[PDB]
């Protein structure tokens, strides 16, 4: 409440990655006045940084500080509410992942069934995954959790234990920022990685928990070298098939690839489905995390998407899931890979540091497009777009049409070969990926392309139109062999 006075600071008057904390840069050039000298600040010019914008009730500025002491935080009035300083909020009820609810979660969690073996798979190690992974149809039919006890033999290049935060600021730099989420707040804020080291080293005390989001690393040039995924991964990324590591500009490409995560015991992330139906892997370097999971079913998906779109704030999602909801613990040192559509929870209860990533797969591009789908639909129904989708979904999808299968298509047409028999699983991935993307061209007609679409739609069309033929002709082919 400011008048037409100056800010003490600046002395003036009145997406490739997953990122949150841009949103609300809308609160960087509202006010905030010292409670000694009375000098007033926006936000930005405060010396506050954006998680701590909301924290005080009492503001002593940088010059105040010396004699005054530390800015006052606001009373915890109701640890059961995101609005934990609001009094006006204390007799409503418990959220979901508030202080008070992560606590009573805690205690009853391990009540959580176990999932069946056709939900999860628990192998010793990198060797006996892949012999399980190659029973059940390898990467083309890869539909079940594994867990991974021990590394070797998944050939995934990471850290030596013992690596940890400092090593990370060290290399991505002091100064760097990273979007972390305010857990008991459940919101999102960007926070100096020196400053979350400092809040990460202080273990005793910890009014607020903090966990960061997606510390993406792919274009730092030592951290890449650090921590990779799973060959296997690399073999079957989309997007690393597109941008081999170095066509097709870097400014265009999705960067979910490689991240990295920190967090402090008592981390509670809610349900969801990792945009754009991506798969994951997930090792922990330190730590440890319970998964709380779901199939992809068409029902489950129904279920979630109901849960989202409802206003409700206060019910576990695992509670109304008629019992689909299942239990894993991923300890230090083990890996996760989690294919297509699965929902899933993430309680840390011990601090933690992991490495990890998100990729598209031709295996699963039929899950894939399913989870856009829900996606799009969770979107119409409520407006609540601080959420991250896959950066350049479609995008992906007319160079990886392009770039890949017309071509294959083409060669496999100029020769006069039957694709089903040496690429059977490129020729049904093509129609199917042909299927969504001629749902996407209509769209395009009806009501005209999206805010951020890269590719002009003349280009989309002669794309379409190269394929639509190779496909007729090939479906020629094979009819061909008919008597
Ligand atoms: O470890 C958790 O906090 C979240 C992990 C995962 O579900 C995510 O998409 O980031
Ligand atoms: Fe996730
Ligand atoms: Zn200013
Ligand atoms: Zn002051």
């Amino acid at each position: 409440p400011k008048e037409s006075d100056r800010c003490g600071g600046c002395g003036k008057f009145t997406l490739m990655s997953k990122k949150k904390s841009h949103h609300h840069k809308k609160n960087d050039f509202q006010w905030i006045g010292c409670d000694s000298c009375q000098t007033w600040y926006h936000f930005l010019c405060s010396g506050l940084e954006q998680f701590e914008y909301y924290l005080y009730e009492k503001f002593f500025c940088p010059k105040c500080v010396p004699h005054t002491g530390h800015s006052i935080r606001y009373k915890v009035v109701a640890p059961h509410r995101y609005r934990w300083y609001s009094p006006n909020e204390k007799h409503l009820g418990i959220e979901v992942g508030s202080k008070t609810w992560i606590e009573d979660f805690i205690t009853r969690e391990n009540t959580v069934p176990s999932p069946t073996d056709d939900e999860v798979c628990i192998v010793e190690d990198g060797y006996e995954f892949r012999r399980e992974f190659e029973k059940l149809g390898g990467a083309d039919n890869w539909g079940k959790v594994f867990m991974v006890k021990d590394m070797d033999g998944l050939n995934m290049t990471m850290p030596k234990p013992g690596f940890d935060l400092e090593d990370v600021v060290k290399i991505m730099g002091s100064d760097y920022e990273v979007d972390t989420i305010d857990v008991y707040n459940q919101s999102t804020y960007s926070m100096k990685l020196d400053t979350f080291r400092k809040l990460f080293r202080d273990t005793k005390n910890r009014p607020l928990l903090y966990n960061f989001l997606s510390l993406e690393f792919s274009d730092n040039n030592e951290m890449k070298e650090i921590a990779k995924p799973p060959r296997f991964v690399q073999e079957i990324s989309m997007v690393n098939r597109l941008w081999p590591d170095v066509y097709l500009p870097e400014d265009q490409r999705p960067k979910v690839e490689q991240f990295c995560l920190a967090g402090m015991a008592g981390s509670y992330t809610d349900f969801h489905v990792d945009f754009g139906g991506s798969s994951v892997y997930y090792h922990i370097l330190k730590g440890e995390k319970i998964f709380y999971i779901a199939a992809p079913t068409e029902q489950n998906f129904a279920a979630y998407q109901a849960h989202e779109t409802s206003p409700d704030t206060t019910t576990w999602f695992g509670d109304i899931a008629n019992g689909a909801v299942k239990r894993v613990v991923i300890k230090e040192g083990q890996t996760l890979l989690i294919p297509a559509g699965w929902i899933h929870a993430v309680l840390t209860p011990v601090d933690s540091l992991v490495f990890g990533g998100n990729f598209l797969h031709l295996g699963n591009l039929e899950m894939q497009m399913r989870v856009y789908h829900l996606e799009n639909a969770i979107r119409k129904e409520i407006r609540s777009e601080e959420k991250f989708y896959f950066p350049n979904f479609e995008l992906l999808h007319w160079m990886y049409m392009r770039n890949v299968l017309l071509e294959k298509i083409t060669e496999a047409n100029q020769e006069g070969s039957d694709m089903r028999e040496q690429e059977k699983n490129i020729w049904t991935a093509s129609q199917i990926m042909k299927a969504e993307m001629e749902r996407w061209m209509d769209r395009e007609l009806r009501l005209g392309p999206e805010k951020n679409a890269i590719l002009p739609t003349d280009d989309k069309n002669k794309i379409m139109i190269s394929v639509r033929k190779q496909i007729e002709i090939q479906t020629k082919i094979q009819n061909a062999k008919n008597k």
